[PDB]
């Protein structure tokens, strides 16, 4: 019945982003993704901790999934029968059924194909949602990822003028629950379905042990420090399925934020941090003016230094003096002060 | 001296809202409400929990009052002698006199009559907030809810195109805070003066308990499921006087929002996820496009679904597989897949 | 090499403001500021709580600076020796070099010059942000201010009109972590370097013992209310550095409001309640229309009364009926009544 032509994408890992195009003068496809449930343990933390994760395709977040207005989004969900538990999918892009979860809830051993149109243009959340208790459970192990369905134009700044990104990175934030045992030491568990009684007793309490991007602290700083050059405009996609994040990039902007996500809205400029409300996607455009390291983090402090929430920017070129400048390097301070 | 007609509204409990026009001819009126406050030990939880609740109307939240700019709003204020407190009543409406409270605290056997100008428009919280920590504890103990000021012409777009509903509902979030026990065992008590100090304790923590609507975990769902159907334009009013909320329709999304709650402002389109910030009121416009069950949730997917904060829709009307469908129902993998 | 006029700006404690053109027609300056910090014991709460407080100028927050867009800003931050750690500054409205994090570390007996150029308009924070885990330590120690960046022509409403404000105010909110012992009772220490270890195991939980306004729990209420006039338009700068804040005025609103904080962005109109993101400096303009006492508040009011985060507004002037009025002072509730 539905005869547009079909386009297969290969995902990529976060913070990567399969290629696509901003602007298109193609009409409408059917685009045609798969995503393959995976649950294993994964290390979550710069000393080693585990937990029992559940992902889409491996990773935490999910891969980015990009498309455009108009487009039908057609997605083969997989759950491996070594999985041991239900999965499926909500896709906050999406009309109808719960997201998607209503039609998409398989068992180990099964797969489901869904189709959502691309009405309505932003970055958004998916995730799993098996029903009542599993949908954070399923969420906070880290089932959750997003998709970005941009304009047949490509994306602009709400007054006529066109936005163009050279780079595209995919931040997604994940808020973790590890239970302690008395001393205060993270247990360790050898299957999801052991780990959830004292997962859920931390979940309760509303205050992750972990807030990392990217699945685990450190992830994007030292050798996995993201690339680019002065003068490049990158547009930095954040997520955060269950709970709010305040993005910032350390010595830079956000030249314009999308910070609920929906490009329908004119984006707001010259920020110096945004607002993921947790259940979203936001993006943030900025264009390096300046070499070096910046970090990127959400600016409750304590999470982004103390609970693993910074990644890194490595960002080659010339430094202009005129926008910064060490007037007087670190001296003794002068006997004469007062 | 104040020489305008009298309307006498009778209020009704959430979620429902009282009969008012959108548009209007008429002129200014003086819109007469009456609130009695009722301290009662009400239900909360689906197993049974108790806690020692201070009410306007019997009912958390209290009713949603509906006037259009300009009128003037007389309310009476009574407080029965079967109570135990002073209360009082803080309209972010209102201008002058902390919103009402300095002008509004009665002991019980007494009423009180305000009158405040409806200068200002939008949703708005009202509550109690007798003094220092008494503030919070009523209001933490259900004293609150909303006011609707709709401009004389009803809602618009904020680009010229008027904006109608078809359906209004109030959600009214509560964040409660229960005591327990040493084995974690919620405690009861005989009145609101004897669990006041352990509810401080628990307060204090700033980690609530429950997380409910419309006064307990379960309210809007199964039996008393908000109803609609396929192509109403539906307001979603959603009130929390102390705590920050992000409002999320599964399977939906708001069309027109107003995540800080004045019309002065034009909305944002096309949100999956918005925020209301604790003291605060806003209102989402979506036109349902599909039938089903939808839920309407806190996207702290721990408070939705385990602390209480989820809601259901129930729309009648014809699926459109176009927006949405199901390709392939689940089925086993295929042996040849790799 | 930069041949501008210098001008040095003598700052003053907050919550007031150091002297300032809103709109100028001077060209751009050089302006000069010094940062002195300044370790110290300061009481935080109403029962003299003390704790091991890290400043700006001896101050929490430290001062506001303001300069106007295209101003060069020429700090020189002393770190005196008889201070005991490394310290450093990071402005959120610099471009480049982690803010300034990266150019400006000094040891105890040292100073440091930076200058930044102010190409971006709005509020911001600043704060200390040594490295690692002391980034949050000593931000939520209280080394933290902010900086305005006027544009030259001064604020306007972003529809043409400018927009001036009689008086202006600088609140900074300041989350704090006491230690407390096993029973409860807050921890004293000699000196920062020894509370670290038991405020870190605080900070990591995520939960404020306090929430100050200007460094201490009833500084902005009493004889230190803040004064106004009723027809005055007052501009509320208020500050996070790290952790989320919902401000609102009891009794009043915000007639404009840059919740985000950035002057390129056209203002909101007659809130309620607004949100300050932790990372963030925000401002709202209120013409004050009545008088008496208000309470200024983060609108998660247990945090406003039981935390410390509420400060008076006084403000003189002759009360209007038409706004409001109290028709009947409270009277027993009428025996016919049903
Ligand atoms: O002996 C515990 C010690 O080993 C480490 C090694 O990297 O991790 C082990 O224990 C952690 C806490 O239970 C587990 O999360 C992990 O699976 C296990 O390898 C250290 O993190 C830990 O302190
Ligand atoms: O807005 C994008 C997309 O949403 C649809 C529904 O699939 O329309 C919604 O938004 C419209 C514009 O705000 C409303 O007028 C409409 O009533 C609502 O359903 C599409 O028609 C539109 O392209
Ligand atoms: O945090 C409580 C308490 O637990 C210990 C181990 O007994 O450390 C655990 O907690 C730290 C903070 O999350 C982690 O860095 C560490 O991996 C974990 O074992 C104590 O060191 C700490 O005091
Ligand atoms: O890219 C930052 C990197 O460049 C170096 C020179 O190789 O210094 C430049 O950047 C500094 C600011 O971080 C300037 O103060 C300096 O003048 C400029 O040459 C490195 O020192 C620095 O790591
Ligand atoms: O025996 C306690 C057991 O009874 C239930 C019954 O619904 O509730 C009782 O105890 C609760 C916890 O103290 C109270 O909140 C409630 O008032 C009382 O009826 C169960 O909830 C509870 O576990
Ligand atoms: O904005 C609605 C309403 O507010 C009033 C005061 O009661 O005006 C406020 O807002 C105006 C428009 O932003 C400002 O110009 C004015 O100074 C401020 O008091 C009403 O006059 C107005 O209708
Ligand atoms: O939550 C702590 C601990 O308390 C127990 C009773 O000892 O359950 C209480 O807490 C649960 C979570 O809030 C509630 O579902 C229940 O109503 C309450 O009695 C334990 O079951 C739990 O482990
Ligand atoms: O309204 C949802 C309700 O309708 C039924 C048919 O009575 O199925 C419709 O909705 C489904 C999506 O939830 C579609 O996949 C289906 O094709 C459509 O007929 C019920 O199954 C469903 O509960
Ligand atoms: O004896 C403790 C008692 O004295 C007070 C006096 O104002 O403060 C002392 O103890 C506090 C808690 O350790 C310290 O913060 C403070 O430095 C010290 O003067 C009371 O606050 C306290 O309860
Ligand atoms: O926006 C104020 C200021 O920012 C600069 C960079 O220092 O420009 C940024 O913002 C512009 C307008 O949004 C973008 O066009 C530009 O690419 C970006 O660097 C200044 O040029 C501008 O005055
Ligand atoms: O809050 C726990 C417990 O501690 C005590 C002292 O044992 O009080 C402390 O905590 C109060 C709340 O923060 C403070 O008002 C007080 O300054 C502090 O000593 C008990 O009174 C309280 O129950
Ligand atoms: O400024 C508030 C202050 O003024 C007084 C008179 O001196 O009362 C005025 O304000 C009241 C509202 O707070 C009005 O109800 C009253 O009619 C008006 O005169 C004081 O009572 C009040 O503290
Ligand atoms: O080690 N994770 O269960
Ligand atoms: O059913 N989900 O674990
Ligand atoms: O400026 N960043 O913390
Ligand atoms: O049971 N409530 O006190
Ligand atoms: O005085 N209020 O409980
Ligand atoms: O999509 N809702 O969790
Ligand atoms: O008393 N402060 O360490
Ligand atoms: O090095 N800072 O404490
Ligand atoms: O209206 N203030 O809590
Ligand atoms: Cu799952
Ligand atoms: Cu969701
Ligand atoms: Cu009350
Ligand atoms: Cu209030
Ligand atoms: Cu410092
Ligand atoms: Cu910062």
């Amino acid at each position: 019945d539905l005869k547009l032509p079909r386009q297969r994408v290969d995902l990529v890992a976060p913070p990567f982003v399969h290629v696509h195009e901003q602007a298109t003068k193609q009409g409408p496809k059917i685009m045609e993704f798969k995503l393959v449930v995976q649950e294993k343990k994964m290390v979550i933390d710069e000393k080693g901790t585990t937990f029992q994760a559940m992902t889409f395709n491996g990773s935490m977040p999910g891969p980015l999934m990009v498309v455009h207005e108009g487009d039908y989004v057609e997605v083969t969900l997989v759950n491996p029968a070594t999985n041991t538990m239900p999965h499926n999918i909500d896709f906050h892009s999406a009309t109808g059924a719960l997201g998607g979860g209503a039609l998409t809830l398989i068992n180990p051993g099964e797969q489901v194909v869904l189709r959502w149109k691309a009405t309505r243009t932003g970055v958004f959340v998916y995730h799993c949602a098996p029903g009542g208790p599993m949908i954070p459970w399923h969420v906070v192990s880290g089932m959750n990822g997003a998709v970005m369905v941009l304009p047949r134009d490509g994306l602009n700044d709400g007054h006529g003028h066109s936005l163009r990104y050279d780079r595209i990175y995919y931040i997604g934030e994940q808020d973790l629950y590890v239970p302690r045992d008395e001393k205060g030491n993270f247990k360790s568990y050898d299957s999801p379905g052991e780990a959830y009684s004292d997962t859920e007793e931390v979940m309760r309490k509303l205050t992750p042990t972990h807030v990392v991007f990217n699945g685990k602290a450190g992830a994007l700083t030292g050798k996995n420090a993201l690339n680019a050059n002065v003068g490049e405009n990158v547009l930095i996609v954040h997520s955060q399925a269950n709970r709010d994040s305040r993005p910032h990039l350390i010595g830079g902007h956000g030249d314009y934020v999308w910070e609920t996500g929906k490009f329908s809205n004119a984006p707001e400029t010259g920020l110096e941090t945004w607002f993921i409300r947790g259940g979203s996607a936001g993006a943030a455009l900025y264009k390096f003016l300046q070499p070096g390291i910046y970090a990127y983090v959400t600016h409750n402090l304590i999470e982004a230094a103390n609970l693993g929430a910074t990644a890194h920017f490595k960002v080659e070129g010339k430094w202009n003096d005129d926008l910064m400048t060490q007037v007087k390097a670190p001296a003794d301070i002068p006997t004469g002060s007062t």
